[PDB]
């Protein structure tokens, strides 16, 4: 897998799209900024209006826009957080119950599990050998070639590519700010403009 189509960071950043969080999808304890660029996990009693279309088990929120083609990029500040999920998914994913976030189930994501523990959510999962922890992560989808690539924006380096993906139908960004990790991981994710 030669990844001839996969750009370096600068080339990926050229394809930046404006992403906003879809609060109607969100797991109901997620809290959003007014501009819908930031999300964090609130307390149990901090509840969005319950609706039947929300994630109910997994601490997830989807992004807009969804798309059927092209090369699309966006960037997220993860800072010093100890856990998070980033990537893209099919718009048709199931939202209810314990989810398995795999390509077969329509997800292409990287997960920070804890400090110094990052995986691509292949099955089985692939440990990512990160030496300089990212404070900002870039996501680049090339629909036509069937690839989704992840970048350490801080180190200006590629992290991981899922190649030969079977993208069918619309894709969209997906995010999780992770669990609260005893207070270690309460900060938000923040979608940012390219630097």
């Amino acid at each position: 897998m030669e990844m001839f189509n996969v750009p370096e960071l600068i080339g990926a950043q050229a394809h930046a799209v404006n992403v906003i969080l879809d609060a109607e999808t969100a797991y109901p304890n997620l809290i959003f900024s007014d501009d819908l660029k930031s999300v964090r996990l609130g307390n149990k009693w901090e509840r969005l209006p319950d609706g039947p279309q929300r994630f109910d088990s997994c601490i997830i929120v989807l992004g807009s826009p969804s798309f059927l083609s092209g090369r699309r990029y966006w960037e997220v500040e993860v800072g010093d957080k100890t856990a998070w999920i980033l990537g893209a998914c099919k718009t048709s994913i199931s939202r209810k119950g314990n989810l398995t976030l795999s390509p077969e189930n329509g997800y292409w994501v990287v997960i920070m599990m804890k400090e110094n523990e990052y995986q691509a959510s292949s099955v089985p999962p692939t440990r990512l050998l990160i030496k300089e922890p990212p404070k900002r992560v870039g996501i680049f989808v090339d629909y036509r070639v069937g690839s989704i690539s992840f970048y350490n924006v801080t180190a200006r380096s590629h992290i991981y590519t899922f190649a030969s993906c079977s993208f069918s139908g619309p894709l969209q960004p997906i995010f999780s700010p992770g669990t609260r990790d005893g207070g270690k991981n309460t900060a938000p994710l923040t979608i940012c403009p390219v630097g």
